[PDB]
């Protein structure tokens, strides 16, 4: 059977290098999965991760969460059937208590969440893409690749996330060889250039603003023997809500602003504009839907903050025209689906993310291809905490055989 035995705790470290939590559901069958939580640290809005403080580990411990899991997730969970999850996602839910999923804390309530649905599909004999999303699910995402971190991770290019999208290649396997290929070029660019040591999420570090960046990524493109967008276009996250009285810097108003991006829109092949105007500023989004709404994709980060109450009243209120997607926000499988399921009944594009704190787990390849999302957004070809999703996906697409169909240019309509 699908019905939950056992389920474990472990305190692991993240690619920052700090504490997670790893769960290890045993399914009576005999299945034993494994996963891990990625913290990434914010808002209210998002789940509350239960961490310990004090001196262990510079208060970023999670014991807590583990034994929390071994406590009362375990028994609640153990001799149920993996295979519902909207069940098992539910009663974790109600055991927790709270709103904030702050109780049992959503690092040990998503871990549970998560080794379930591992196991109620090795369970089923379907790798997690296909039980997760059924069997019509085969699209392999475009990867957007963070090349160039910036301003929030030096304030001087005020653009967070600066990332490649080969939504010209003919498979994935060809789009993940493009963005190696061109982030391996960029380092060549960078290299003869005074400008080479990684970030968080595997992207290249001073900058004279938005256009150095773009100025310097279209080139190295050109150098990588890539035309820029018709084989590999361009996207950013701003992160708005950290230029951020009226708080815009680039110094500029949410009108303003759009003016900025305007300017980029025109010339630089812009795939999709993550997180520009704030997180709470609502008339910025309507401005910015107004003035580039179907220019470019308008992507929503910490807005949403993958929160489906959030979302429904962007929806309605014709914020953006598409959601960033991060599990660890929302706590569930199930809650995260919806999500999905919400904004796709919407028909807001959805493009599946990770968080600056990864681990080995690669749960969000199968994700995002289940939710035939057609865009990821893992980092750049660099660190394996990155990458191990790319060769998921390689994996994944040999695995579909015929079957398999890549995004690309079908990933972003406009263009
Ligand atoms: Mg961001």
């Amino acid at each position: 059977m699908p019905i939950i035995e056992q389920v474990r705790a472990r305190e692991i470290l993240d690619s920052r290098g700090n504490p997670t939590v790893e769960v290890e559901v045993a399914l009576i069958d005999g299945t034993f999965a494994r996963a891990a939580v990625p913290s990434g640290a914010t808002g209210e809005h998002e789940a509350v991760e239960l961490r310990d403080g004090g001196d262990r580990y510079g208060g970023k411990g999670v014991q807590k969460a583990v034994q929390a899991v071994l406590d009362e997730i375990g028994p609640a969970v153990i001799g149920l059937n993996a295979d519902d999850q909207r069940l098992v996602d539910q009663a974790l839910v109600d055991l927790d208590g709270t709103p904030d999923k702050s109780r049992l804390g959503g690092n040990a309530i998503l871990g549970v969440s998560l080794a379930v649905a591992k196991a109620a599909a090795d369970s089923a004999e379907l790798p997690l893409f296909r039980y997760v999303g059924g069997p019509n699910a085969h699209i392999l995402p475009v990867p957007m690749m963070n090349i160039l971190n910036g301003g929030a991770h030096d304030t001087a290019v005020d653009i967070q996330e600066f990332m490649v999208a080969p939504i010209g290649a003919p498979s994935f396997v060809e789009a993940l060889r493009w963005g190696a290929e061109v982030y391996h070029a960029l380092k060549s660019v960078l290299k003869k250039e005074g400008l080479t040591g990684l970030g968080d999420e595997g992207g290249f570090a001073d900058v004279a603003g938005t256009t150095a960046a773009l100025d310097l990524i279209s080139r190295a493109i050109e150098s990588a023997g890539l035309r820029p967008g018709a084989d590999v276009a361009l996207a950013l996250d701003a992160a708005a809500t950290e230029f951020f009285g009226t708080g815009y810097v680039f110094t500029r108003t949410a009108d303003q602003m759009t003016e900025f991006y305007a300017g980029l829109l025109g010339a630089y092949p812009l795939v999709s504009i993550e997180d520009p105007l704030s997180e709470d500023d609502w008339d910025g989004w309507a401005a910015l839907t107004a003035s580039i709404g179907d220019r470019v994709q308008i992507v929503g980060d910490d807005i949403f903050v993958t929160n489906p109450e959030r979302l429904e009243e962007g929806i309605e209120r014709g914020v953006a025209n598409a959601l960033l997607v991060k599990v660890n926000q929302i706590g569930t499988l199930t809650e995260t689906l919806d999500a999905v399921t919400l904004a796709h009944h919407g028909g807001y594009r959805t493009m599946i993310s990770h968080r600056s704190g990864e681990t080995e787990d690669t749960m969000i390849a199968d994700l995002a291809v289940a939710i035939g999302s057609g865009q990821i957004k893992t980092g750049a070809p660099a660190r394996s905490e990155r990458v191990a999703k790319y060769n998921q996906l390689l994996r994944i697409e040999e695995a579909l055989g015929d079957a398999a169909r890549y995004a690309g240019d079908l990933a972003f309509p406009r263009f």
